[PDB]
């Protein structure tokens, strides 16, 4: 349901969206194609929703580290730029936008957040947060505020929350660990406390978002706020004396804000691919397209090696590269969406005291995750029971061993998990020149048919292996087919085994939401583990 030879864009409303329309004007006038740009609220959210069933715009542009999740789903085309122009770009631009072996989308210009004081009201920004509460009551008295900035987004919280050593996954030896999750480490909770005494103290309102903030500097109300790039474009028109220097440390600390690298990808839906490659490469990544964008709202330093070096003599310009590198780079992992609502949660709570920082990070480390409600453990899980309804626990790793992830799902729509579980993994187009074991934990198992599917994927597909540990057995009688689907199975490489107090004990601990409560064990357990086991051994002999 997309229009061919036509291009339609999505970018978010805070970036210069107007300005690239007049780039999608001068592409309209050198090739005769419409281009409209829209930037519609929740912009991120509404793509997947609409690209997965052949919808959407042809281009989206977004931060790169909600793109990994939107390759894993399949929605976006691979991008294939010659050599000559990956040269174009900066080196660790490309590396922002590179999963699973391929290139997912084109980096356009790094983003990162810096302190941004007013010299008029305060000609010497302080260089640590700590000065802020005797700032602001120095102020206070003026009539005026010291600090305001969006406490809705955890983006803006995050620099202070990772200084101290707060972080979202642990990064070591190129690659990512999601099961090291930092959020509530000592760090977070020292750097998060301090926000919340800001809160109590009354030198930060908990409802302040990004407009309120917004119009407060422009209006000389508040002598320090933190934003971006974008946000330069407004303050000029304000007619403020504002000067954009290094966020404050925190306990000696810099601090370290998530980098982001606006990306435009496409959508896999599209028949006008070419059309966007033609555009993005010949018409906005060059010199003319970035300055179009750059001068409705500035982009921060882009990714365009000769229009950068032009940018760089600007000392906005320097600020933003100088808290980038202090800061990291965010992850591109589909993890990243689920820790930013996670954290989200926590701030505001936190902030507001519906909740404890300690308490709030708590939950957010466990909220990141993919977890189950411990009633529907137990209530499906237990080996003698037999419910009319399939759960299936699975953890997908690279063989190099290292996860990539981890999940549950149930059958749903008159549709069995195991199928479910086949699109989600075809969908993910797994780069073919490396080795995956996929583990799955299931309270049922598979009926006949979908041991066909199982079977059929997975001698299409030889560097996968898949080890099925199950709870019960579905319909293993001699009047039933599902005996033998079992062995079709087992002879397509698949080890099937019968799942045990370890077994039970390591999902409860992996995929529930079990609040720290050990795994009691049910009457009956042991039992029925030990019958069923000897019964699947004769249905494998
Ligand atoms: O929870 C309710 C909210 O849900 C939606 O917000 C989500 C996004 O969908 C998530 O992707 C994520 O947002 C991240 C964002 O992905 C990340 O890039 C960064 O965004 C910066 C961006 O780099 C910068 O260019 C500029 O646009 O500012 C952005 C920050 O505002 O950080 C985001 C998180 O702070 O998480 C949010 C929820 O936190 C939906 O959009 C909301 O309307 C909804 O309330
Ligand atoms: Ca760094
Ligand atoms: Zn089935």
């Amino acid at each position: 349901k997309i229009e061919e030879g036509k291009l339609v864009i999505w970018i978010n409303g805070d970036k210069g969206y107007n300005g690239l329309a007049e780039v999608g004007k001068k592409f309209e006038k050198d090739t005769g194609i419409k281009v409209t740009v829209e930037h519609p609220d929740k912009l991120e959210e509404k793509f997947p929703q609409v690209a997965a069933t052949g919808d959407g715009p042809d281009i989206i542009f977004w931060a790169h580290d909600r793109f990994g999740g939107y390759a894993q789903s399949g929605l976006l085309a691979e991008i294939t730029p010659d050599k000559a122009f990956q040269d174009k770009l900066y080196p660790f631009t490309w590396d922002a936008v590179r999963y699973n072996g391929k290139l997912i989308a084109y980096p356009i210009a790094v983003e990162a957040l810096s302190l941004i004081y007013n010299k008029d009201l305060l000609p010497n920004p302080p260089k640590t947060w700590e000065e802020i509460p005797a700032l602001d009551k120095e102020l206070k008295a003026k009539g005026k505020s010291a600090l305001m900035f969006n406490l809705q987004e955890p983006y803006f919280t995050w620099p202070l929350i990772a200084a101290d050593g707060g972080y979202a996954f642990k990064y070591e030896n190129g690659k990512y660990d999601i099961k090291d999750v930092g959020v509530d480490n000592a760090g977070a909770k020292a750097g998060l406390t301090f926000l919340v005494d800001l809160i109590k103290n009354k030198h930060m309102n908990a409802d302040t978002d990004y407009s309120i903030a917004e119009a407060a500097f422009n209006k000389g109300e508040t002598a320090m706020t933190i934003n971006g790039p974008w946000a330069w474009s407004n303050i000029d028109t304000s007619k403020v004396n504002y000067g954009v220097t290094v966020l404050p440390t925190f306990k000696g600390q810099p601090s370290k804000p998530f980098v982001g690298v606006l990306s435009a990808g496409i959508n896999a839906a599209s028949p006008n691919k070419e059309l966007a490659k033609e555009f993005l490469e010949n018409y906005l990544l060059t010199d003319e397209g970035l300055e179009a964008v750059n001068k409705d709202k500035p982009l921060g330093a882009v990714a365009l090696k000769s229009y950068e070096e032009e940018l760089a003599k600007d000392p906005r310009i320097a600020a933003t590269m100088e808290n980038a590198q202090k800061g990291e780079i965010m992850p591109n992992i589909p993890q990243m969406s689920a820790f930013w609502y996670a954290v989200r949660t926590a701030v505001i709570n936190a902030a507001s005291g519906r909740q404890t920082v300690d308490a709030a990070l708590a939950a957010a480390q466990t909220n990141a995750a993919a977890l189950m409600d411990p009633h529907i453990f137990t209530s499906n899980f237990n080996n003698g029971i037999g419910r009319h309804k399939t759960y299936l626990c699975y953890e997908v790793e690279r063989l190099d061993s290292f996860s990539l992830d981890f999940g549950y799902l149930r059958n749903k729509n008159g549709c069995h998990v195991e199928l479910l579980f086949l699109r989600y993994i075809s969908d993910w187009d797994l780069d073919p020149g490396r080795c995956y074991r996929v583990t799955w934990f299931t309270s049922w198992s598979p009926c006949y048919d979908c041991a066909r599917h199982v079977a059929d994927f997975l001698r299409g597909n030889p560097n996968l292996s898949l080890r099925i540990f199950t709870a019960r057995l579905y319909f293993c009688e001699d009047r039933k087919a599902e005996p033998e689907g079992l062995r079709r199975l087992h002879r397509a490489g698949v080890q099937i085994a019968i799942m045990t107090f370890k077994d039970y004990f390591y999902c409860w601990n992996t995929f529930v939401e079990n609040h720290e409560r050990t795994f009691k064990a049910w009457e009956g357990l042991h039992e029925n583990s030990v019958r069923l086991s000897r019964q699947l051994r004769r249905i494998l002999l």
